[PDB]
């Protein structure tokens, strides 16, 4: 379970973190599949690898840590999550909260997440940008909901909402610098369901969660938006269209990382640039 | 904590039955905000949950309470501190105090819980007798039963054919509908979300489009261990909230307690 | 448990090389109730899991059954391990690991499903062309944990999961021998259990696009395709779903083993007709 995402673990998380930058990050970021340029174009950053944060979770590309690279995007002190954690490796529910919780005391606002996601609504393309302006947590309505177990008060309340998990004005925001900036046509909102993982979805599932109202599939990120509405931080997110959900099982199509990787690749420098655009832009500050 | 097997089971119930001679033949379970009831309770015997050993403990200041007494002239046991699975329980802290139950005496569980309305034709404080429900995390792989199955107390695969017992759902609506406030009263679907967080809009417009007509984060775990002992069950949702289905887009408490002791009171007897 | 890694598969693998000569190239896992076909191998070793260190344990001991069916290599799982029980991924993941090092090639799995499709008659048989993971898309995939990239890749496609091949064949193997009426293609749907669905859930799996509902299968399925195994798989529709909550049908388990036991012979014979047609080099 790592340790327990509690106010004193985080603490001292977020403290160690403050002995090695003086960056007081605004904006959190969490990169995808594929997604990481963003990471490398942070300016005056400095990097820390997973390792050298005692009591962080660990998590290696394959044998490498992750990193968390705080700087400045766009003018805006940030704080980027190089590797994130996902649930179908077996991570804990603590292991994921944490870094998010550590955001927070480190004085991360607005959590910007983005993810390798499948078509499940027809009108997508690969390569679109979905935003997500809801989710479904089915691991959640399950009793695989990544706040199941003692509320940490600390954080936030026991039962949180919801509701404009997904801020609308963030939405707005990002879609405006869509707009603006001449690719508002791969620009679609829509709804994430996550499946858990680590298979790809069957035709029938796609075709059961493209019913239920799903837009696009993947295995990441609710969670990490759960523990970011819980503790206040808003969010946005968005869904790189990394392969189109096949619907029927009679069909050659089949996903593979290895396509999500290369659509990531080459989606990977319009999105870093949407990001920092929409950086910019961001209000209070 | 320990496993909610015949042997465990008979412990915590004998113990029980150390502190009080009252052999309940009803259970009730009360809701989120609900328990309004436990104070009407007759000759009442408040065993703090804590006072047990090996009973499930509750959540600072109100720790737990077994309830015993009679309403309505029928001896019950109410459960004042409920169990809920995003809690982080075990399968078998919340199985346990239902079977234990079941030890006692308890021949009909009688739940509530608060849930929130999927069904667009439900208004706040509306009445939804649960006539079926869907087990999310059940299907999913987090069926309180999971586990090996203790023979003793109930079935390998126990069927969940009318396990709300459609006599008793009967009953609860014409003692509603005697008592001036049948209108209040639906029946329904009740979906459990694990949770503990409230429902996407997404999320609800997906339970409804499954048929679901409540939504809640309890009842259901109890419920299945209830039926798998053989006892009957009556639950109902508070909806307490309206659910929201597009992103883009007291009072009740003492009347249901009302309602529960007049179902009470017309329950069968032998 | 000891984790289904290629080093603990390895050991289970040799293990069971030390107590047989059968190199089987097709692993079949019997549904509840259907395990007559574990009687027809010939030239038979069987081999109760209590003789396999570190191998799952289930009951009668189960036991793993090497030999020939119709003149191909078989190693038979008597006795399969049900996420209800409270087993691992791990112990289910293992075994079918395991026959991937033993060299099998097919796996050929039936069980017992609640029949959803309303187009469904008792004792019917469902091929399952695709499932529907229940426990997988809500986090309780068979995979979640360190991948074991020995067997398989970390995010496994699940396309042609129901081998297409093998599917065109089983029907046309019923078709020939009489029983094609019986047979229909579905989707299956995981109720991780124990218990049966109730009319609302099955109500609820029937527009999800299910056909049929079972408590089992899909995570060897997942566990097969991860390491390359090719998979067919059938429900015995062993009882009618019930989507209305006031009949007074319901499941009863019994029931859903009479039933299988009743067919039992039938998909033998199924199995054995199939696999005496599968192409061999
Ligand atoms: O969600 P991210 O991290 O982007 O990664 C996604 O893409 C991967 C497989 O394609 C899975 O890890 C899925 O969750
Ligand atoms: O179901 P009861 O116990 O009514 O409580 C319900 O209300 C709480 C959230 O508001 C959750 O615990 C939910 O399950
Ligand atoms: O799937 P098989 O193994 O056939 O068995 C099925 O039959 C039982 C339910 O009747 C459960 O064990 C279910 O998994």
């Amino acid at each position: 379970e790592s340790v327990t995402a509690n106010i004193e673990n985080v603490k001292k998380v977020a403290h160690h973190i403050q002995k090695l930058t003086s960056i007081v990050p605004e904006i959190g970021i969490i990169c995808g599949s594929g997604l990481g340029k963003l990471a490398d174009g942070v300016k005056d950053k400095i990097t820390i690898p997973y390792t050298k944060i005692p009591n962080f979770p660990q998590t290696s590309v394959v044998g490498h840590s992750g990193n968390l690279i705080f700087g400045t995007l766009s003018g805006r002190k940030v704080v980027v999550m190089q590797g994130r954690f996902h649930m179908y490796e077996g991570y804990s529910n603590d292991t994921v909260a944490l870094p998010i919780r550590v955001m927070k005391l480190l004085g991360v606002k607005i959590l910007m997440v983005s993810n390798a996601a499948g078509g499940l609504n027809r009108s997508l393309k690969l390569g679109d940008f979905v935003i997500l302006k809801d989710h479904i947590y089915l691991p959640g309505l399950g009793l695989n909901n990544i706040l199941v177990g003692p509320n940490q008060e600390a954080f936030g309340t026991r039962f949180p909402a919801l509701s404009n998990a997904y801020d609308r004005d963030l939405r707005k925001l990002a879609v405006q610098v869509a707009e603006e900036n001449g690719f508002g046509n791969l620009v679609h909102q829509g709804v994430y369901v996550m499946n858990g993982g680590p298979c790809y979805e069957t035709p029938a599932e796609c075709t059961m969660l493209l019913n239920m109202g799903c837009d696009v599939v993947g295995m990441s990120t609710i969670p990490e938006v759960v523990i970011a509405r819980h503790c206040g931080i808003q969010v946005f997110a968005v869904s790189l269209v990394t392969n189109i959900s096949v619907l029927d099982v009679e069909s050659d199509l089949k996903p593979n990382h290895e396509e999500v990787l290369a659509t990531g690749a080459q989606r990977a420098e319009l999105m870093q640039s949407w990001f920092e655009k929409i950086i910019e832009k961001l209000p209070k500050d």
